[PDB]
């Protein structure tokens, strides 16, 4: 089987994206933000603290009939910008794009953090990072990825995230109308239940590529891209003006910049991410200081390929047995 599904960002500055998915039985579509940085699918529901609901759309188990208590378990996650959500679990039939999974577990929220509620447009999230992470306490869960698997013509799914504009998320086969020249492929690390790789360097704009091997993780879930504090100040150097802000939490640049692009190596392959990509806007309305596109991972504690870096490439997520990451231009 496969599974070809649209996705959309959020809003003008792509903050996150979002992915039709079906839940139950008649299908109840909730929109939601796909996520390899994380394990559990969980949804805003009808259990769902009212005043935390402000016009996301919800699951109701109790009008689906394939819905089943899933006894005794619970959820509780936090995620690495301190969001969080908590709830009971169900087990119902999920689709996604025209890809079906029976018995898929659909974490129900019973609380979630004030970020959540004031997102209008994000109905919960699906985690496509690898099941050891997921939370559902006293039975961990398997992701969608990890129980559609064994039914796909290939054990892949892809990303390709627009800028300023639909991408589409595939499981099961590799378009390949959807890049140009070649994927290179590179090994991954699941020790921290992430597609964890490590790029072989970088270059600012037209500048010469800087061979190191930098580790990170390439999690969709993650807006911009975070990186060693170095490779940071080179980047925000080659921008007059920019500045790393203490009260604003980050690097910010005027918005009359134009930004030089970055490149991040892929084994001997290169992808270019061009500086509008980079451009987060004013940092409030009508300022004409603009949040960068990155940032630094110091205090963090891991660098992360966010959807800055992901959305200039193709990107394969490969779980063969053992597993890696493709990279194409596009
Ligand atoms: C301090 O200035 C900004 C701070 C943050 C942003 C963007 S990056 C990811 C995100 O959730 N953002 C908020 C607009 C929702 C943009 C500007």
């Amino acid at each position: 089987s496969t599974g070809s599904a649209t996705t959309t960002p959020i809003d003008s500055l792509d903050d996150a994206y979002i992915t039709p998915v079906q839940i139950g039985t008649p299908a109840q579509t909730l929109n939601l933000d796909f996520d390899t940085g994380s394990s559990d699918l969980w949804v805003f529901s009808s259990e769902t603290t009212a005043s935390e609901v402000d016009g996301q759309t919800i699951y109701t188990p109790s009008k689906s009939t394939t819905a089943k208590l899933l006894s005794g378990a619970t959820w509780s996650i936090s995620y690495g910008d301190g969001s969080s959500s908590s709830g009971d679990v169900y087990t119902d039939t999920v689709s996604v794009g025209g890809l079906t999974v029976t018995g898929q577990a659909v974490e129900s929220a019973k609380k979630v953090s004030s970020s959540f509620t004031e997102d209008s447009t994000i109905d919960g999230l699906l985690g496509l990072a690898f099941s050891t992470l997921n939370t559902v306490s006293p039975t961990q869960q398997k992701t969608f990825f990890d129980n559609a698997k064994a039914s796909l013509d290939s054990p892949v799914f892809t990303a390709d995230l627009g800028y300023h504009a639909p991408g589409t998320y595939n499981f099961g086969f590799i378009d390949t109308t959807a890049y140009t020249g070649s994927i290179t492929y590179t090994a991954v690390s699941t020790k921290q239940g992430f597609w964890e790789w490590t790029s072989t360097g970088y270059a600012v704009g037209s500048g010469t590529f800087k061979s190191t091997s930098i580790d990170g993780i390439a999690d969709t879930g993650t807006t911009l891209l975070y990186l060693p504090a170095t490779v940071v100040s080179a980047y925000w150097a080659q921008v007059s003006g920019a500045k790393s802000s203490s009260s604003v939490g980050g690097y910010v640049f005027p918005c009359s910049a134009t930004l030089p692009s970055f490149t991040f190596g892929v084994g001997s392959a290169r992808i270019v991410i061009p500086g509008d990509y980079i451009d987060f806007g004013p940092i409030s309305t009508g300022s004409s200081s603009c949040f960068g596109g990155i940032q630094s991972s110091a205090g963090i504690g891991i660098n992360i390929f966010g959807d800055v870096a992901l959305k200039a490439a193709f990107v394969v997520f490969n779980g063969a047995t053992t597993p890696t990451l493709g990279f194409a231009s596009k």
